[PDB]
């Protein structure tokens, strides 16, 4: 037992929420325990219904947010249960050293793996499956990826020395996927992830995703799973992309304070309309809603966002305030007085 | 007559020029009243004349820039009159609430409407046509798309308590467009923008663009409608693009001050050679004109600014300056006595 | 005579070393003496042994980084040998006027020229050839394109005060290529660039490369040819990218200081996972290893990296950290007890 620090055991979410945390704390370092188990499982990604052989963190696309603070050393065990067909690793982007524990973590089916790494940077990262050579990418795209974020012990400033607090957080993870297409135009079933490989990797290859979606499908934050948030309140909105670039942009808001490289070391932008998240990282937008009603959350490729899945809905309950905007007058039928050239 | 402020009409001109206004004001919040015309029609989109079934704001692609100040309130008519065939809206990136205007503006053909936004938050922002569903990528990239430059009351400035100003504004819109072809490879002609559509969203979903065009068209800011400046001048340079990602550069010059996400309360960078505007934004480059000649303005990916139409050009008069570039030796033969290994 | 300071030749070396320089200098403006010498030739890009027709400056893709300092004067001869088919120039991102150069360096096979610009603007920029027209993507994508850095003449600082010094320098030049395919998706081999330019611009126009490679093949800087560092040494990383954006991540690292834009007038940013390299630059990223063992550097679209052969290594001596990360457990068969659901 060379670490003599405090344990305390983290129980996940599913995204787009995220585990009870503190923002600002003045609790010492801790060993923060974590569980992830990989689940390969078949799974609906379109509102059409197509399935695709799906290779998970704990049952989710993406897998859960992870939450620590600066100076804490983060203990994950890695469980590849032997219902699972492949080997399995981790590599976090939050840590130091053996390809981010990937070098550490290769697990059989039938096998599990503990790795700890010092949570020694701020900001939100990737985590993601990485087994070697052609099989990183696979396992990426399959959903084999998510996001962790490492708090400053104060909580979050402004870069100019004011902190700022969320009310609320969500984590929206943005998967591409690469589905083998028929002859005709059909999206093509298989019954294993192995069976899909093949045609799958020609379809990657080409680079053009088929589906771009939030949350593992199209449609899955929108209707009865639309966002919930209140006027007034400062909302934490992190976004994370494994493979491949994302410009994400709140539809009649704005991002008050936006990290979009992700790390809380660099001051936030203000004021931004639409912002950028490389692949292979996380970001973090703030937003203090100022009108209540449906606010969509797209990546602002708009054909990605309306016609591959790319559209979340935010559902604002509060009161209307005409100052900011107002319908004038109502549509109406142009006056016959009008020259319209 | 809830707001009482002074009423100023402006009259929009065709881009890549912009109407008349003043950098730094002492004037107070004005109500900043503004007509916006939808016109459906063909338009030529390249120099072998391809054309396409367009849809605009004030007939041109872009839509026109719309100059305000910091506190101005913006009241828009949008007219779409009935010899159009869809129904449009508007939403501005640089409005709160309704997604940007876009949920109180849908005006059926023979209507128009009036939306007030508050300018709250300075930068340049996109504005676009956005129907609902899958019409908003299509509107968006059929050409219904522009932007708005909300200026600080006291003029730009370099983020460190100096003032820049401008000698020279342009406004560079740019549009992805997606034209179907044929078995054999030739663009495919349509008599409406709804017999276009399916083969359109086809080419759409594979995110490939067959142009990528400054001002509507190949070729459209070259040749007798090259951009005019002289050594000395400070030109800015407003570049949009609604959907795709753009990487501006000016080829012989550099970004002395840049604004890539497009927002005045961030202090900019200086000293670029290529920028970065994220698909759904503006972003603005300063530019002090030190050499007289040509000047190519792309996008850097050069496929795009070479083959599909992505090149400007600006003509700088005044006198070279062999102090920053010379020829030292002109073209000649290489010598005998030379090893070249 | 009118340019009366001390003058230098520069002996380039091959990427991804880089020519002896000095960081800080207390010499005064010299003139620095370089020259590139075109050479067109069939080269291996792929593992399987892929050949195209590649247009290179000194033999290599990427051409050679020039390293000077700012205020100093960069005299470079140009020279196209008569075993050449086709004309040449230069374009220098970090040069002001005549299009970078281009304007005053076309030279046919048998000549060459002498161009001297002054070194103004701190920074990484890409140099590239331009004819002119559709020539202007095929000689960059054919592998013409290369790097200068100009320093500061008192080195690297961290834009607060603090002085910033590298162990060593790397030089990756990534490239996109687009290698034409038979009907049965076999690669084409060709005589000539000549006989090659009708198909492969069939294949840019598509906009989706075929190849993605760091020193101008896959695997260029894997195996024996990983580049080394310790533990401790601050290495910097120099990426550039003449015409497609790229997402630098260091597999297992960090990019400590990160200057993504290549522009030393601006702060670096801190901390960050991976970066962002818009097509048409250059960057670099400072990186002090604390773990010794061998690291990915990619592309974090991970498609590219491991399937288009956009991967390099480095290899790092020294002693592992057990506080930044330990295998805690070893892979283990998941306990009896265990509920993993
Ligand atoms: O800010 C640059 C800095 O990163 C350093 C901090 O000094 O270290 C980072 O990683 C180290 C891992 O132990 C920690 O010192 C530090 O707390 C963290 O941000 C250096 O390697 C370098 O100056
Ligand atoms: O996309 C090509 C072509 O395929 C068809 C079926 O022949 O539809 C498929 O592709 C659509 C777009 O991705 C999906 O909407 C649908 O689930 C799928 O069957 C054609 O309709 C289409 O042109
Ligand atoms: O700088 C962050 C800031 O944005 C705020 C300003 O306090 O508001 C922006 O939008 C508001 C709309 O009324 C205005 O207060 C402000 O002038 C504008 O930049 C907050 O919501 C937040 O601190
Ligand atoms: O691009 C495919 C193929 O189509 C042809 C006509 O058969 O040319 C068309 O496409 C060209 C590239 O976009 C355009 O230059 C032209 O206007 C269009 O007819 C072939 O020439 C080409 O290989
Ligand atoms: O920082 C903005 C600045 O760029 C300027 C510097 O004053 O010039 C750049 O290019 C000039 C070329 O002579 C040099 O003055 C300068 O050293 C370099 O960074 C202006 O044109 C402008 O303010
Ligand atoms: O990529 C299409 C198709 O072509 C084949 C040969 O028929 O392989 C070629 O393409 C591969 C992927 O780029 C390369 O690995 C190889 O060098 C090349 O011959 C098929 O194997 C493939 O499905
Ligand atoms: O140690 N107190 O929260
Ligand atoms: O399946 N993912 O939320
Ligand atoms: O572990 N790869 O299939
Ligand atoms: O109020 N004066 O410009
Ligand atoms: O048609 N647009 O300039
Ligand atoms: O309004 N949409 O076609
Ligand atoms: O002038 N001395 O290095
Ligand atoms: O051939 N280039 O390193
Ligand atoms: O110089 N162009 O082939
Ligand atoms: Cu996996
Ligand atoms: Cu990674
Ligand atoms: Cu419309
Ligand atoms: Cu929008
Ligand atoms: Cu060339
Ligand atoms: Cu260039």
């Amino acid at each position: 037992d060379d670490l003599k620090l405090p344990r305390q055991r983290v129980d996940l979410v599913a995204p787009p929420f995220v585990h009870v945390h503190e923002q600002a704390t003045k609790q010492g370092p801790k060993i923060m325990e974590f569980k992830l188990v990989v689940q390969e499982k078949k799974m609906v990604i379109d509102e059409k219904g197509t399935t695709f052989q799906a290779m998970t963190f704990n049952g989710s696309m993406p897998g859960p947010l992870m939450v620590v603070h600066e100076g804490d050393y983060v203990e994950v065990t890695l469980v590849n249960p032997a219902t699972n067909t492949m080997p399995h690793n981790i590599d976090f982007h939050s840590a130091t050293g053996a390809l981010g524990g990937g070098a550490l973590t290769l697990i059989n089916p039938g096998e599990q793996v503990v790795l700890r790494w010092k949570a020694t940077r701020t900001g939100v990262f990737v985590y993601h499956c990485a087994p070697g050579g052609p099989m990183i990418p696979w396992h990426v795209v399959s959903g084999m990826n998510g996001a962790v974020m490492v708090l400053p012990r104060d909580g979050l400033n402004d870069g100019h020395g004011h902190s700022l607090r969320y009310d609320r957080i969500y984590y929206i993870g943005e998967q591409d996927l690469y589905v083998p297409r028929d002859e005709k135009g059909n999206f093509k079933s298989y019954d294993s992830p192995g069976e899909a490989y093949s045609d799958t990797e020609e379809v990657m290859r080409k680079l053009t995703p088929t589906h771009v979606v939030f949350n593992g499908k199209a449609g899955a934050l929108t209707g009865k799973n639309a966002l919930n948030a209140n006027v007034g309140e400062n909302v934490l909105i992190v976004h994370s992309q494994a493979n491949r670039d994302s410009r994400p942009h709140l539809i009649g808001g704005h991002g008050d304070y936006v990290w979009e490289t992700g790390k809380f070391s660099n001051a936030p932008e203000t004021g931004l309309e639409t912002w950028f998240i490389r692949g292979g990282s996380a970001g973090a937008a703030l937003y203090k809603f100022l009108q209540p009603g449906i606010y969509a959350y797209v990546t602002h490729n708009l054909i990605e966002a309306a016609n591959l899945g790319a559209t979340a809905h935010f559902k604002v309950e509060g009161k209307w305030n005409d100052d900011l905007m107002t319908q004038v007058k109502a549509p109406a039928d142009i006056p016959t007085g009008s020259t319209n050239e």
